[PDB]
RNA sequence: AUUAAGACAUUCGUGAGUGAUUUAUUUCCAUGAAGUGGCGU
């Protein structure tokens, strides 16, 4: 068809330099250029050069000379905001107890930078 | 003193009336705010 809609369940918290806005979420600026790389990489069977003469065929290109982007709209958007935020360093800290209802630590993680912040 | 004399091709008259430099045309396409710990063996 024209739009396909799908919901995503997430695993692992993200690290976001967006954090800020409520509805900050995960970026199609990121999602776009890899799934286009991925699909041409899996059109044409582990080769991106022979995905991309079969993606030219069927014109499925913006841009049939010069780039891997693919004739397609990725957005994506919070249905709702209660977010649970995170706060991830590569340091035993001790927990205090006094912090808002969505404040939770990771200590010990590979994530080592913003390590100042304790 | 002679088939002669006399007589403005002249008067009046607005190059004018109606008339959008307008119809149409995406300042777009591309791109991961991301890479990485180390000593305390």
């Amino acid at each position: 068809m024209n739009q396909l809609t799908a919901i995503l369940k997430q695993h692992t918290p993200m690290i976001h330099f967006q954090h800020n806005e409520s509805g900050a979420t995960l970026r199609a600026s990121e999602v776009k250029p890899l799934l286009d790389k991925f699909i041409l990489t899996k059109l044409g069977n582990g080769d991106i050069r022979e995905g991309r003469l079969y993606a030219k065929k069927n014109n499925w290109l913006i841009d049939n000379e010069k780039n891997y982007a693919l004739n397609y709209k990725l957005s994506i958007s919070l249905q709702k905001k209660s977010r649970l935020e995170y706060l991830i360093t590569s340091s035993t800290f001790p927990l205090p107890t006094e912090r808002p209802s969505n404040f939770f630590t990771i200590q010990n993680s590979p994530y080592f930078a913003q390590e100042k912040c304790v």
